[PDB]
């Protein structure tokens, strides 16, 4: 076997990656000291997750974004135990941390707005992306920018994908995503759920399909070849140019859920790297969704029980 | 030559600062005005030392990552330091400050196995001959074995390098215990009734006879701090009463490390008992006055110092 050395990989971007600290209390004393010996620190980002998922799948993939000081270091430091590949742009700042304290039935969130990127940084970057398009086929591109950046920076990047062919798979929300909707450089996949669908359309949520497909059809989202809607245990509702589809799934014994959209973004990644058709596309979404939410870590996948729940998942033309 | 002070830290942290305006409990709160720092109260002490221009070197444990984070915050500051590299990760300590009150989160931190303790003290032994004085604050990380303070005075002892010191409870109660002794502790009030399992009481006659016990024998200086109060003291047979006048307090904290910066200069540049009192009170005012924790603006040195009081009791 040969290590190489085509384009036959998928590069992941996290702009503003973390180090998330879980603080897990039996009660949270306050106005006092708070004693812990079980910490759990580790590197997260969306971009992160949906990483771990395709080296799970195993998917060739390298991941990047920006990095800064010893945090930073502590994020290169993880992937390199588990292996994955990485080649992020170093920043002045110092990368985020976060912190979750896990207390009571609470979860109480302390989220830093993290490092701002000066202007050498954002053009440097730039420059390193362009550098990578040789080497990759599929881009997936997850979370918000951090500050100091552009409003336009994601479509720049898009940009710099649809110049060389290589598509893009969008997982933003809010205004985050309408910047690039309203661009004309377009990303290739979007998977909004469906509370980020409407709040974009500043219309109320709804579950009825002739008001999804009203919806997706909107002139915000044209250019964009699949518009994949996931409906958290509803399964998924998508569109692919002219087709629309509908995406049930099984009932499961669901432990934690967070992390399954991104697991969802890995599944659609790994599908168009490898040309599936849309079908496939769809199951193997689906399955990595499902696949997470039955798992109590965040962005994991138990793969002995992939064909099973696969091969359940009913895709049709609505 | 080996004018210098050496700080001991086992136990750093890198500690967080999130002000809020409020703390949403089981929501999302966000931050963008963050405070990291290299925190332990041996370092307190360490940038105390250097803002009075005493040379001084930081050493004790740390390891991986957040242990780079504290060497890096020392280089910035031109601090000098020899740490001693673990496995482990040096630990974080988060504090929230809201709506008046402050919370906080300790983490345990490292476990220092055998091998790194070990090697630690031939490390320690190895700077003896570089040093003067030693100022040694704060509790033993995990793994260490409970008679770890007692090894490393005995390897001052045995250099006649004399030695600050600064814990509570069971780890001074330890040390107390041992022949190998402190020059200098520095329990606060409450730390040192704590420690004997007795009733806090302000009175002369009671600290008098709190400190002549035979847990604090072969001790050449008890100094009791006592916050906006100023100090109570023994000197071998002396007792002292330090006065000091009422001043704009922002944050007390770690005025006490800022004390032990203040005694360990007068040790090292051989002051009176007078002179090394009010240098002491001195700084741990001037500590009091600032928001910051272990900082003084020696701008104001001179006058608070001429307004000291020190009276044989
Ligand atoms: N409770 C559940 N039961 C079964 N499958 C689920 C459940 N939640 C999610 N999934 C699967 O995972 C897919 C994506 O989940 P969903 O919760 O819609 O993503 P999301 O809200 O974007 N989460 P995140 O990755 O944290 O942003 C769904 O379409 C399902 O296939
Ligand atoms: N509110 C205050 N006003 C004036 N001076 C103060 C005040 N608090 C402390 N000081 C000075 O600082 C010295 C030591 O403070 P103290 O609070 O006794 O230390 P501590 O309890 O050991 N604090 P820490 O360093 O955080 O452990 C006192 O003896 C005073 O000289
Ligand atoms: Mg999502
Ligand atoms: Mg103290």
């Amino acid at each position: 076997g040969l290590v190489p050395r085509g384009s036959h990989m998928i590069l992941t971007l996290t702009l503003n990656p973390s180090v998330d600290i879980s603080y897990p209390l039996t009660a949270l004393k306050l106005d006092d000291v708070n004693r812990v010996q079980e910490v759990s620190k580790t590197a997260g980002g969306k971009g992160l997750n949906v990483t771990r998922v395709l080296a799970q799948v195993g998917e060739p993939v390298l991941a990047s974004g920006f990095i800064g000081g010893e945090l930073g270091q502590f994020i290169a430091k993880k992937l390199d135990h588990a292996d994955i590949k990485h080649a992020f742009y170093n920043i002045k700042g110092e990368t985020r941390n976060c912190i979750a304290i896990l207390h009571e039935g609470q979860q109480t969130e302390i989220l830093e707005q993290g490092p701002e990127i000066d202007n050498q940084e954002a053009a440097g970057f730039i420059k390193h992306f362009e550098q990578m398009m040789e080497k990759v086929e599929a881009v997936a591109i997850s979370g918000s920018l951090p500050k100091g950046l552009n409003q336009d920076y994601y479509a720049q990047i898009i940009e710099r994908c649809q110049n060389k062919g290589v598509p893009v798979i969008l997982d933003c929300s809010g205004a985050t995503l309408q910047t690039v909707l309203e661009n004309p450089y377009k990303p290739t996949v979007i998977k909004p759920n469906i509370s980020e669908l409407y709040q974009l359309l500043n219309q109320p949520l709804d579950e009825s399909l002739e008001s999804l497909k009203q919806a997706v059809s909107q002139p915000l989202f044209e250019g964009i070849e699949w518009i994949i809607v996931s409906l958290g245990a509803q399964g998924a509702f998508a569109k692919h140019n002219h087709t629309f589809y509908r995406v049930n799934i099984p009932t499961i014994s669901v432990l934690n859920p967070v992390g399954s959209g991104d697991s969802t973004v890995a599944g659609i990644t790994s599908a168009i790297l490898n040309h599936e058709n849309d079908h496939d596309l769809l199951k193997k979404a689906n399955t990595l969704g499902m696949l997470n939410a039955q798992e109590a870590q965040t962005g994991y996948v138990n793969l002995n029980n992939y064909d099973d729940l696969f091969n359940q998942i009913e895709v049709l033309e609505v």
